[PDB]
């Protein structure tokens, strides 16, 4: 029923402004968390974040950026190099009906929002917004803001489920592979960052606050002294291409997606109810011979969430669990760019052959019995990974990429 | 493969809060635009609105409606609609895994964003933002505070894609059924009204502000003198459900739907091509061996938009012209509820017989010379339709709906 690969990826985060320096950070279990300014200054209790550590002046455009939030700028920047990587030119993926580009993020643009509604409010009202705000505002401009630059003329839309919104993108790209309507989809998000959304998520009392003065120390999952997650921003992006399509073009093929769980929870708003993520797994799962050798997990950090998804693969799994890592530990809680980043660590996992530690463990949770928690860096031959996706709403999301034949 | 009708529909909107009113506003080409003292108070040109004429207080459960916001409410209430009007209990739907949802907005909670900012801003800070701004913010808002209160257990999560937003849903959701993941999936949308997410198209030039005066007259698709569309809020769900478990139920079935475009221009930001249009609909036209009778145009009611339809229709359909008439003109534009709303529009056409007229037209555009524009409620038995939804940043969607045997 046709079979989707990864050819190519590209990626923007705390830890890394390309697959190298990612892969790198990785490897030494790097830190992306760094003491914000910004946060402290709004009047935040969480003072630390997952900055992107890039300066994005002149990477863009100027009469295509001047259309885009940082949520537009951090995939665009991913979907360059996914392209390159993926060895694509502009004559096959370009004003081909069959190419097409499904991204988002968590939300929107808090940020332009903010200002055009300040800017509205000035003395200079219309002026002072200025003609550019709804395409950086929209919930679409992920979406947007790279379909018209890159000239797609396939899909073109974004899917948004909070912190899963990226993994939907990769699961609903496959989906149109499946279904013979595309040879290739652009799928994956990003997400901005700023105190005029981080102040909402500490308003929840969600983010990480006691660890002010030690931000590679805060997120810190699993760990029974962890108190929230830390708010990152970046952006990720795949190239999803049907199988015969990739192998004719002689495409470097990271792995193939034999499985897609969507569910949702149908309980509560704000945390996750651990049933859904069983049912959500197991329906990924299904149908894949292959034991799950690796699993990035969501492990946001939270006391509640941790727990939860916990018993949930103890669930899934039981004895014969798999290794397991919070890359959040290390990179933070990218939202919407979550998703595609997390999938992209597991396949540099997968393609290098290593498995990332679960880092800033100091005393493990009682929630953790029999299971194969990784703290530490470890060179293994891994077949088929596994990347859980949770996000508020009950909404959930899993992808199982395995090794080609 | 499998076939997906729709069994049941609900809708909230400036011209109706039930399908009734809306049957009887369609049905004599009643105007819901009003106008707006907090649009004229905010500074904007543009002072007309296609408001919901309802209070909402009290309608949803306080332990509920806590976490929504406007584009959450409109779409909640449309959803309950669907539900009774598709006959389905609680226990046929409830914790289902074969039951899901996919519903979005197009800008989430503008109002909110900016509130959690004026509010962080102000002498309470964080106490004063609250921890339920998150779930309203946010782009996944509507299918997440639908999802969880209605007990959802299969796909859950939203698809942005600006104007053409629920209508991706519900393509979206056949696809789901296609595939044989799911016998049902509620999709549609919601938008919230509030002069924050307005100024932004203001500020653009993208609203009407000459009609001010005349309100139900701004919105004058087609005509020579129209000069933006009308803002709207509103929303909209329907019952997208398998057939064999539709029939199996003794369900009351609309319309199958045979046919879905979705493409993308990959040319403007915020002007349709055209040619991504053409395609749009002739992929929905695919495999349809029945004539097009009438056709629920995008018709925004802009200089270029409505222009750049008319020739993508003419391309499309030649010499075999179909009845034509922009609902818009008599309800604004919902934006994210605008797709969800007009294929229900169009359903109620089919499914009592008549084709809404394209009012406010006192001068036809050169442009439309040779087209049959419906400008009077006309009687007459419909049995496959087309609606077209087109939005910023290239996105397109189409929908063939068609009277089954
Ligand atoms: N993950
Ligand atoms: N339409």
């Amino acid at each position: 029923m046709k079979r989707a690969v990864i050819t190519g990826l590209g990626i923007v985060s705390s830890i890394g402004n390309n697959q190298q320096e990612v892969l790198a950070s990785l490897r030494e279990g790097r830190s992306g968390i760094t003491f914000s300014q910004e946060l402290k200054d709004s009047g935040m209790r969480s003072h630390v974040w997952g900055n992107v550590k890039l300066d994005t002046t002149g990477l863009i455009d100027r009469k295509v950026v001047r259309f885009m939030s940082d949520a537009s700028i951090y995939a665009f920047l991913s979907m360059e190099q996914a392209i390159a990587d993926a060895g694509l030119s502009p004559e096959a993926y370009q004003n081909n009906p069959r190419v097409g580009l499904i991204a988002g993020s968590g939300g929107g643009s808090p940020r332009f929002q903010v200002f055009g509604a300040d800017a509205m409010r000035g003395p200079r009202g219309l002026k002072a917004v200025g003609p550019y705000v709804v395409t950086k505002a929209m919930a679409s401009g992920v979406s947007a803001c790279l379909a018209t630059p890159f000239k797609i003329h396939g899909v073109n839309y974004s899917i948004s489920s909070a912190c899963a919104t990226s993994a939907h993108c990769i699961g609903n790209a496959v989906e149109q592979i499946q279904l013979g309507k595309q040879d290739i989809v652009f799928a994956g998000g990003g997400e901005e960052l700023c105190w005029e959304m981080a102040c909402e998520f500490d308003a929840m009392g969600a983010l990480s606050t006691k660890y002010n003065d030690t931000p590679e120390k805060a997120s810190r999952t699993y760990d029974a002294h962890r108190d929230g997650f830390v708010i990152a921003g970046g952006g990720g992006m795949v190239v999803v291409e049907e199988l015969e399509h990739a192998l004719a073009r002689g495409a470097h093929i990271y792995a193939e997606i034999v499985g897609y769980g969507a569910t949702s929870d149908g309980a509560d708003m704000v945390a996750p109810s651990g049933e859904g993520a069983v049912r959500c797994m197991k329906m990924a799962m299904h149908g894949v011979d292959t034991p799950i050798d690796y699993l990035n997990s969501e492990g946001t950090s939270t006391p509640v969430g941790d727990v939860k998804e916990l018993a949930a693969i103890r669930e899934v799994f039981g004895d014969k669990s798999p290794a397991i890592s919070a890359t959040k530990a290390m990179t933070g809680h990218s939202l919407g760019a979550a998703g595609v980043q997390e999938a992209i660590y597991s396949l540099l996992m997968l393609e290098h052959g290593f498995i990332a530690p679960s880092i800033n463990i100091e005393e493990l949770d009682e929630q953790a019995a029999g299971l194969n928690i990784v703290t530490e860096t470890t060179d293994r031959e891994l077949t088929t990974v596994m990347s859980n996706s949770f996000g508020f709403g009950g909404t959930n999301a899993t992808l199982v990429m395995r090794k080609l034949k």
